[PDB]
C-alpha cells in the first residue's frame, strides 16, 4: 500500500477513537492504505468489526505479533507497556519489506492526505516528529522541556510530540536505531514514548516536521487549528477534561465519522 499506518487501541474509548482515526484517513486520501495492528492489543469486539470497516472504507490491514523480550525490563502498568510498544520495537514489529510506516495516535483526526507524509524528505534522519507547540502561552508552566534537564540536554534541538511520527524503516534498521533505543531504555522516562526519542536525538536524529503536522489544543493556539493537518486530543494537564468531551467539541468531523460508523454497524 502507498500509505502504511500503525496504531494501538487498548481500552474501549481508544478503540472507538481508532475507528474514527482510520475513517478520517480515508476521507482525505485516495491512495491505497494499509493499517498495521499489534495482535496482543486487539480485543474480540474490535477484531469482529474490523473486516466490515475494511470493506466499507477500502483499506487493507495486517496484524503483527511481537512479545516483549524476556531480557528487556517490563512495564507493570498497562499504559506504560502500550507506550513502550509505540517506540521500542520499530525494527522488529514489521516485515523487512516494509519501507516506511507512520504511527498515528488512536485519539486523532486526520485532515490531510497522509501520502504527503510518506513523500516528506527526512534528510537522512530515520524518523520524523512534530515539535511541541509554543503558541498557547497560558500553558508555559507545563512546558517541562523548556526547564531544567531538558533545556540543557537538547542543545537547541526541539522537543517533539510523540502522537504522530513517520519512520523510514530501512534507514532505522541500517542505523541499528532499535538496539540503541532499547539500550538507552535500559540505562534510563515519565513520557516513555516521547522522552526516549527526544533524549536520543544526537545518536538517532529526528527530522522536525513542519508545525502544521500535529495540532493539540493543550499546547497549540486556536488560530492554528484551521491550518492543522492532523489533530490529536492530547490530555490537558491543566483542565483534565475527558477525552470524549473533547472529541465531541473540537472538530465537527469526529461526530460525523462516529455517526457514519454507527450506520455501518446498523447494516
Ligand atoms: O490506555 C491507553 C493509553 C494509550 N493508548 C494508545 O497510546 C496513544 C498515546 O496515548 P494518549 O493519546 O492517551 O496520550 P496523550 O496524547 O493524551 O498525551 C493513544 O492515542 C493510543 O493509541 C491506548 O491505546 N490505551
Ligand atoms: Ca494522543
Amino acid at each position: 500500500a502507498d500509505i502504511n499506518i500503525f496504531s494501538v487501541a487498548s481500552g474501549h474509548l481508544y478503540e472507538r477513537m481508532l475507528n474514527i482515526m482510520m475513517v478520517s484517513v480515508m476521507k482525505h486520501t485516495k491512495h491505497s492504505v494499509k493499517f498495521w495492528f499489534i495482535e496482543q492489543f486487539l480485543s474480540p469486539s474490535f477484531k469482529k468489526f474490523l473486516p466490515h470497516l475494511a470493506k466499507e472504507y477500502g483499506f487493507s490491514y495486517e496484524m503483527v505479533t511481537y512479545k516483549w523480550p524476556h531480557w528487556l525490563r517490563g512495564q507493570r502498568e498497562k499504559q506504560r507497556e502500550i507506550w513502550g510498544y509505540k517506540i521500542l520495537f520499530l525494527d522488529v514489529l514489521f516485515p523487512l519489506s516494509l519501507d516506511k510506516v507512520i504511527f498515528v495516535d488512536a485519539d486523532q483526526i486526520v485532515r490531510t492526505d497522509m501520502y504527503d507524509l510518506v513523500q516528506l524528505d527526512l534528510e537522512g534522519a530515520p524518523y520524523g516528529f512534530t515539535p511541541m507547540c509554543d503558541s498557547r502561552k497560558e500553558m508555559e508552566g507545563f512546558r517541562f522541556w523548556k526547564q531544567g534537564y531538558w533545556k540543557s540536554h537538547l542543545r537547541g534541538r526541539p522537543y517533539h510530540i510523540s502522537a504522530l511520527y513517520v519512520v523510514d524503516l530501512n534507514r532505522f534498521r541500517a542505523l541499528a536505531a532499535g538496539d540503541r533505543l532499547r539500550g538507552q531504555y535500559h540505562t534510563l522516562l515519565a513520557n516513555l514514548d516521547q522522552d526516549l526519542p527526544n533524549n536520543m536525538q544526537a545518536m538517532i536524529p529526528i527530522k522536525s516536521l513542519p508545525q502544521e503536522w500535529l495540532w493539540c489544543e493543550t499546547w497549540c493556539a486556536d488560530e492554528d487549528l484551521k491550518t492543522a493537518r492532523t489533530i490529536d486530543l492530547c490530555n490537558n494537564p491543566l483542565t483534565k477534561e475527558p477525552k470524549l468531551d473533547r472529541a465531541r467539541r473540537q472538530v465537527p468531523e469526529w461526530t460525523e465519522y462516529d455517526n457514519e460508523i454507527a450506520e455501518l454497524a446498523v447494516r
